[PDB]
């Protein structure tokens, strides 16, 4: 497990944080995650897996660049935080169930990778991706992290 490093997509929505907002930051706690599935998901990773950055609700769709977790996940504060969308009225200090990991910037790529391609290779016909709607914190296959790579590679020549 811990000893070999792992895949995971991300769902952002651009308009509130984009891959550029990491950049920008370097690192960033993974706030804002309610649904529980993702949180397990959180709760899975470890520090050096490698993300996809991937901008949801959005005109175009898809995977903007490259992050990798940096720290283990610990309890999400914006749970208590009365002023955020991410606001949960029913967490404490001492009972929150909402927890998140920090990632840290690695690559912001020229155009995004476009949802509609991610749909038209074979290599990625199993992404939980195209499953699972709610999943805003996904595991990656080894194969399906190396083809996305391979595709920016291709749209950046």
């Amino acid at each position: 497990r811990a000893e070999d490093i792992h895949y995971w997509l991300l769902k952002s929505e651009p308009h509130k944080f984009s891959i550029d907002d990491l950049a920008k930051q370097k690192t960033s706690p993974w706030d804002g995650v309610r649904n529980y599935a993702a949180r397990n998901n959180m709760r899975a990773m470890s520090v050096g897996d490698k993300v996809l950055f991937y901008h949801s609700n959005t005109k175009e769709p898809g995977v903007a660049g490259l992050a990798e977790v940096v720290r283990l996940a610990y309890d999400d504060f914006t749970a208590l935080d009365k002023t955020s969308e991410y606001f949960d009225p029913k967490a404490t200090k001492e009972k929150n169930p909402w927890k998140m990991v920090d990632v840290k910037f690695v690559a912001r790529w020229d155009t995004v990778l476009t949802l509609h391609e991610l749909k038209s290779r074979r290599e990625l016909q199993k992404m939980a991706l195209f499953t699972q709607r709610r999943l805003s914190v996904q595991p990656v296959s080894a194969s399906e992290y190396a083809y996305i790579l391979r595709m920016n590679e291709e749209q950046q020549r």
